[PDB]
């Protein structure tokens, strides 16, 4: 197999998003597309390899949460394509426009998020910037995982400390994914509080702040509420992997009317 | 760069349809999914190459308007796992609950289905088979193209059924197809339902004696629109348009 698309088939639209690691433009390839291009003549060795690398990873996904890789240019510049996802993302519902969902729905979400996850893990893939931005919300129903691209709110003490040269894990992705309950329980970012990026870090590597799960609706189930607090443990070791939060989920969510 | 799935991480669950073909099962990996797998002691030498065929083709396509392929396996049996639809086939919709749609949509039905037969085309996949059961609306907005068996006359161009090559399927016979199903869309019926004799429809459209009948189009049904499904469904293969022109023409009268 070969997902090199030939030159000149892709019409590139209207901008979208920009920044050095790419740009990304609404495209016509049988159908509508996203493509993300780097804005140069001649590329670096640097950016040549993380292009392949993300290829590399795109290419062994293929599952109906999971953004769909079409293909790739190098030939006029580089290029990765992918399916045109109509809507928005999480991020963009709960933060800015501020959807309500039903509690029914937010749960849906969470399940769906949680499937996508399993099925990367379950490849040797760590996404290692999870978050509801890089989460779409596709024709208002499909959840899509991708990377719409540092992300402080949703990083683990392990990855805020550092210290060890790799901290990421399937718990990182975790924590990640129990911020994101968060958001989708409480429709808010945590550590609203605080306007201080330096004490956010300090603070979550040492221990001394946690999110406040008090903030949740009124009618989130207390199943769901002890899944936040176990994906969000401090320690790596206590957090469950993903299968276990899907099957959490599916017992709770089947109990509901 | 391999796409077989390990041993015993699927659930076969309950049985969809079956015909000689295959089997599907509804089933669970990752997810729902489909499971179409061969139901057999010991797979013959021409089983195995079917098999190979279908994979080899399903692995060319990421393509939204395709049924999504997530692998296979020969472990237990030979299997191929596909996304899981929900809702049901366009034949079903149009003929069986008899779903009354606007216009609006039916050209958007139209578009999608244009828009996966052209990718399919440009990766240099000749379907065969291209009929309203064989397209899914997946969350009764998507289509997905596929092989949804469980042979079918009404869909076949004139030099298909005469049968006189080894090969009579083109790009060109997909377009019929595709011709036809425009006339599902637009009138909400099946061609020839006036004939209740399938070796004379065989004989009549083989021979251009017979052929759908466009005064049955709805009234609001775009002049556009049976014009275009007029020369998918021309007797004369190089007559026909090819699917980048199909697309073009449809994208045109959609926008206005
Ligand atoms: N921006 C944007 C954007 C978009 O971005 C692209 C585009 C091309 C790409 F290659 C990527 N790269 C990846 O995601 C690859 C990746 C990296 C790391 C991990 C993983 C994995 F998860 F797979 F592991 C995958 C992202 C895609 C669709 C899309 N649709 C939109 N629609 C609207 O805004 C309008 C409707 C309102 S915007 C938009
Ligand atoms: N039957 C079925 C079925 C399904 O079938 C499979 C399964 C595995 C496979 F390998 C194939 N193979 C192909 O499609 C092969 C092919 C041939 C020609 C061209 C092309 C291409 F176009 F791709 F090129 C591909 C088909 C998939 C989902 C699904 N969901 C359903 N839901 C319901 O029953 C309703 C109650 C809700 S039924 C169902």
């Amino acid at each position: 197999d070969d997902w090199e698309i030939p030159d000149g088939q892709i019409t590139v639209g209207q901008r979208i998003g920009s920044g050095s690691f790419g740009t990304v433009y609404k495209g016509k390839w049988h159908g509508d597309v996203a493509v993300k291009m780097l804005n140069v003549t001649a590329p670096t060795p640097q950016q040549l390899q993380a292009f392949k690398n993300e290829v590399g990873v795109l290419r062994k996904t293929r599952h109906v949460n999971i953004l769909l890789f079409m293909g790739y240019s190098t030939k006029p510049q580089l290029a990765i394509v992918t399916q045109w996802c109509e809507g928005s993302s999480l991020y963009h519902h709960l933060h800015i426009i501020e959807t309500k969902f039903e509690m029914i729905k937010l749960i849906d979400i969470a399940r769906q998020t949680a499937q996508g996850m399993d099925y990367l893990h379950a490849k040797s893939i760590i996404h290692r910037d999870l978050k509801s931005n890089n989460i779409f919300l596709h024709e208002d129903l499909t959840v899509k995982i991708g990377d719409f691209g540092g992300s402080i709110l949703w990083m683990a003490p392990e990855v805020i400390r550092m210290q060890d040269k790799n901290p990421y894990s399937f718990q990182s992705d975790v924590y990640a994914f129990g911020i994101v309950l968060y958001e989708l329980m409480t429709g808010q970012l945590p550590y609203s509080n605080i306007n201080n990026r330096d004490q956010i870090i300090f603070m979550v590597g040492r221990g001394y702040l946690s999110p406040d799960l008090s903030k949740v609706r009124s009618n989130c189930p207390k199943a769901m509420k002890r899944l936040m607090a176990e994906c969000l443990k401090k320690k790596r070791d206590e957090r469950p992997l993903f299968p276990q939060i899907l099957a959490s989920i599916e017992l709770l969510a089947r109990s509901l009317p």
